[PDB]
DNA sequence: GGGGGAAGGATTCC
DNA sequence: ACGGAATCCTTCCCCC
């Protein structure tokens, strides 16, 4: 089995710069304004020039005008972005169908049928990195290896617009070298936790009980990592399908009050029916933001699809279960739509 | 003891 | 106490 995975660089703020080619070799930020004040809001993705000057995705606006006041910050047009993607996703589409599009920028294709070996494999790199670079004009870092987890690696390793193959003995030297902070679906939060269990390899998941580490980090996520660490990995790449669609939006001003709410709640349904467009969600989650950002939500699913007007109806029920088991002021309300039809 | 699921909390950027 | 979209995942639950 030889997995090709593919990786958009930079992607929201390349896509600008292929919509203005005037910011090329300019520092490009994508950002996401809460409205809540001028210049309040969050990086949803930088291009290389300003990420070297300490820009990263996740830091508040403000902070990153302060390092560079000068660079063109664009609000997030996720649309465009989609669309963009979806052109490139069947541009890859026709290379094996047997493809798993992982997110709106990342994409695992299946080459072992389409060609075996690592040669003409990573040959195929090029001849999709060079296409997706002529029909579109998007630079995409490619990884090739044994399964998902380690192409993924793999571009990571070479980003941006490069490529590079993790074969059946690399995959060995990285068990036993690669920080774990680097594994795919390892966060800050998970790499920490494994400091302290004493980890900081792949390969160190094979001292520890599998009973403490299970404690820590979880079951799955513990399956998870030992598998790596055993070469013993192997998932498949299949289709996959947004499982879920929403909208949190920040209301101007904080609040407790259910009639301050209701229009963005409302806005946020709305909103997100469009999103939905046709596929019918029998489950409703609302959520909401704390006053000191906890995550709070509270959700029903039902027997058959939540028609719109419905979904008025028991966002409402849901909002008012929630004041009722916290006590924070609610920032941002959202609702999220699930376990469609 | 454990299936099949809903619900709520938590974490990754998937 | 500066944003947003999704998913992951750990518990509660009805009941065989
Ligand atoms: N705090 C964060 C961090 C990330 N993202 C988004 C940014 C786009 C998406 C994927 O990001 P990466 O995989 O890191 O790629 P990138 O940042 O878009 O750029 P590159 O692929 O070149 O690393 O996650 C976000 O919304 N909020
Ligand atoms: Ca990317
Ligand atoms: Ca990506
Ligand atoms: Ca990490
Ligand atoms: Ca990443």
């Amino acid at each position: 089995m030889i997995v090709l995975f593919v990786d958009f660089d930079y992607f929201y703020a390349q896509v600008e710069e292929v919509l203005n080619p005037s910011l090329k070799g300019k520092p490009v930020v994508v950002c996401v304004f809460s409205g809540r004040f001028e210049d309040s809001g969050a990086v949803a993705t930088a291009n290389y020039e300003a990420r070297k000057f300490g820009v990263k995705a996740g830091i508040p606006i403000v902070e990153a005008k302060k390092i560079l006041p000068n660079a063109v910050y664009l609000p997030m047009r996720k649309e465009v972005y989609q669309q963009v993607s979806s052109r490139i996703m069947n541009l890859l589409r026709e290379y094996s169908e047997k493809i798993e599009i992982a997110s709106i920028d990342e994409a695992y294709l299946d080459i072992s049928d389409k060609v075996r070996d690592y040669r003409e494999a990573y040959n195929l790199g090029l001849e999709i990195k060079n296409k997706i670079l002529e029909k579109e004009k998007i630079t995409v870092t490619v990884g090739i290896s044994k399964n998902k987890v380690f192409a993924k690696i793999a571009a990571d390793m070479a980003k941006p617009n490069g490529i590079k193959v993790i074969d059946d003995e690399e995959v060995k030297r990285l068990i036993r070298e690669l920080d774990i902070a680097d594994v795919p679906g390892i966060g800050n939060i998970t790499a920490e936790k494994l400091k302290k269990l004493g980890i900081n390899k792949l390969v160190d998941t094979l001292s520890i009980e599998f009973d403490k580490l299970k404690g820590m980090i979880g079951e799955a996520k513990a399956k998870y990592l030992i598998s790596l660490a055993r070469d013993e990995y192997n998932e498949p790449i299949r289709t996959r399908v947004r499982k879920s669609i929403g909208r949190i939006v920040t209301m101007k001003r904080n609040s407790r009050n259910l009639e301050e709410i209701k229009p963005y709640l409302f806005r946020a349904i709305e909103e997100s029916y469009y999103k939905l467009d046709k596929r019918i969600p029998k489950a409703i989650h609302v959520v909401a933001v704390t006053e000191d950002l906890d995550i709070v939500s509270r959700g029903r699913t039902f027997p058959h699809g939540i028609s719109k007007e419905t979904a008025y109806s028991e966002s409402v029920k849901l909002l008012q279960k929630i004041l009722e088991e916290d006590e924070r002021k609610i920032r941002r309300i959202g609702v999220r739509f699930s376990k469609f039809i």
